C-alpha cells in the first residue's frame, strides 16, 4: 500500500499476477498533463462536446483534427478512445437545430443525430481518422442500442475511409472501433454485438439510468439511481465475458470505474481497463495492487449473489477496509 | 374459426394448452367489450381516468365505485388494478407536479405514490374494499427493484391493518403483483419472484425504457422495436423466474394483441395474453390453430435470431402458413 509518487510507474498489477488498464477519462487536450501526471496508461474516454459547446457554428474537420491530434500525440503511443459525438438537445447548442423534446435523453442524441446527419458525422470521422496517423487512437460511438446501427455507422466510416484513400491521407487501416454500453438492450445483446466491434466501453452512469429508468439529475427522484443494484452488476458481468468471449476487451468509463468500493468487484468480473477522472487512478492503483485476483473474483461472485444494492454497498465498505 | 363461435371456446392449442386472454380497460364502461369479445378476465384496469380532467383527487368512494362496478360485472373473472401510473407530463393541475427534463424517467407512478402516500392509501383502500366483491388482483407500475415492492407493501399492509379496526371486509388473499417496465425489473426477475404474487409484462414501456426511445418522439421512433432480441430476451427472464417459483406470467403491453407475437408468446409460455377487447379473437383463433409444440420450437428460433426485422419476417411468415 504505497504513495503517490511511487505508484505513478508501477503497473496496476495484483500480487498474484493480473494486470488491468487504468486509464484517464478527458473533455478537452488540457486533461492530459493531469492525465499523465497521475499515470494514466491511455484515455478510456475523450469526450468530444468541447468541440461542438460554446459557440454558433460546427467545428471544421481541421480544428477537431488538431484537438486530436494534440491528444493522440502527446499520449506517445498509449491508446486514446475517441467517443464521437454525444450530445442531445438537452444542451442549448442553437446552431444544431435540435428539436424540442419531452424526453431528450431518449431521444434525437448522439449515435442517432449523427446517422440523421451524416455530414457531421462524416466530418468528426474523417478528424479522427486522420489523428490515428499519428498515434494510438480508438473509435467508440455512444448511444448504441443495436447492432444494426453499429453496421450503419460503419458504413458512414469506410465510406470516409474510401474518401481519404482517394485523396492520398492516412490514416490507421487497423483502427479500433467499439461502443459504449449505455443503453440496456446493448448489454442484453452484447453476444450478438460483440461480433462486429472491438471492444465495449461500459458507460456506467447512462446505463444505470436507463436501466433503473431515473433521470439522475431529477431532484425528485435522484434516490433512484443506484449503481450498485444488481442488474447493473449483471449487465456489466453480461458485456465482460461477452467482449471476452469473442476475445475483445471491456472497458468502463463510467463513474464506477474510479470508485474504490467497486474496485475488487470489477477486477473480479474480469474488466481489462478501468477509465476515469485522473486523480483517482492512483487510488484504484492501490487497491488491485494489494488484492489477489483470485480473492477479487471470490469477492465480485458474493456481490453478484446478492439481492440489494446496499448490502453490496455495505460488503465493499467492509472490503475496502480490511484494505 | 368465425367470432361468434370463438367468443366463448378457450385458447388451447389443438395439443392442450391453455391460456387466458384477457382484457386492458381503462374505464369501467369497457367491460361491455371486453365480455363480447370472450374476455376471461382485465389484464390491466388502468386506472388514470380517475385521476385526470377534474380539479381535485378521486375520493375513496369515487375510486371505489368505479372499481366495485368493473368487478362484480366481470362476474369471478380476475380483474387486475394498476394504481396510478401517472406523472408530470400530464394535465393534473391540481397536484403541482414539478416540471421535469425527462418526465418518462422521472416523478411518476409509483414514486409519486411512495412520496404521496396519502394519495396511493386512498387509492389502496378503494381496491382493497372492491375486492370483497370480486376477483381482485393489485398490480404496481414502474418498479425498479424489489425494495420498492417492500415498500409499497408496507403500505398496503397499513390500509389492510385500518380496514380491520374498521370491520370492513378485503380478501386477505389478495394477489398483489408487479408491472416489468424498467429493465431492472427484468434483470432481477428471479430475485423478485419471490416477492411478488405475479408479474405482469408491460413491453410498451420495457421497449422503450430498454432501447432508451421515446415512442412518442417523432424524431427517433424508428428506435421503438418491439422485436429487437433484447425484449424477448426480457420476455424469456421474466416468464422463467416466474414459472420457476411457481409463479404467473402476463402481458398487457401492444405486444399481446399482435398476432405476430402470439406464437412466440404462446411457445415462451406466456400464462395470460391481456389486450384490447377486439384483439382477443383473433389472438384465440392462432392459439387454437397451433401446437405448443410447434410454438415452442418457433420461440426457440426467434431467440436465436439477431435482428428484429429477421424475426418479423419470420412471424409474417409464420401467420401466413396460418
Amino acid at each position: 500500500m504505497e504513495g503517490l509518487k511511487q505508484l505513478k510507474d508501477l503497473p496496476a498489477e495484483t500480487p498474484d499476477g493480473k494486470k488491468v488498464m487504468l486509464a484517464a477519462n478527458i473533455g478537452t487536450p488540457k486533461d492530459v498533463a493531469s492525465a499523465l501526471a497521475n499515470g494514466a496508461e491511455g484515455v478510456g474516454l475523450f469526450r468530444t462536446e468541447f468541440l461542438y459547446m460554446d459557440r454558433n457554428s460546427l467545428p471544421s474537420e481541421e480544428e477537431q483534427f488538431e484537438a486530436y491530434k494534440e491528444v493522440v500525440e502527446k499520449m506517445g503511443g498509449r491508446p486514446v478512445t475517441i467517443r464521437t459525438l454525444d450530445i442531445g438537445g438537452d444542451k442549448e447548442l442553437p446552431y444544431l437545430d435540435m428539436p424540442k423534446e419531452m424526453n431528450p435523453f431518449l431521444g434525437y442524441r448522439a449515435i442517432r443525430l449523427c446517422l440523421d446527419r451524416p455530414d457531421i458525422f462524416k466530418t468528426q470521422l474523417r478528424a479522427i481518422l486522420r489523428a490515428s496517423a499519428y498515434g494510438n487512437v480508438q473509435i467508440m460511438y455512444p448511444m448504441i442500442s443495436s447492432v444494426e446501427e453499429v453496421r450503419k455507422a460503419n458504413s458512414i466510416l469506410e465510406e470516409v475511409k474510401a474518401e481519404l484513400d482517394r485523396e492520398g491521407v492516412k490514416y490507421d487501416k487497423e483502427i479500433k472501433v467499439g461502443i459504449m454500453v449505455e443503453i440496456p438492450s446493448a448489454a442484453v445483446t452484447a453476444d450478438i454485438l460483440a461480433k462486429e466491434v472491438d471492444f465495449f466501453s461500459i458507460g456506467t452512469n447512462d446505463l444505470t439510468q436507463y436501466t433503473l429508468a431515473v433521470d439522475r439529475m431529477n431532484e425528485h427522484v435522484k434516490e433512484y439511481y443506484q449503481p450498485f443494484h444488481p442488474a447493473i452488476l449483471r449487465l456489466v458481468k453480461m458485456v465482460i465475458d461477452a467482449a471476452h468471449k469473442e476475445g475483445k476487451f471491456a472497458a468502463m468509463c463510467g463513474e464506477m470505474a474510479g470508485d474504490p468500493l467497486a474496485a475488487v468487484i470489477l477486477l473480479g468480473l474480469g474488466l481489462d481497463e478501468f477509465s476515469m477522472s485522473a486523480t483517482s487512478i492512483p487510488e484504484i492503483k492501490n487497491i488491485i495492487r494489494n488484492v489477489e485476483y483470485e480473492k477479487a473474483k471470490e469477492i465480485a461472485e458474493k456481490a453478484l449473489n446478492m439481492s440489494e444494492a446496499r448490502e453490496i454497498e455495505k460488503m465493499m465498505k467492509d472490503v475496502i477496509k480490511d484494505i
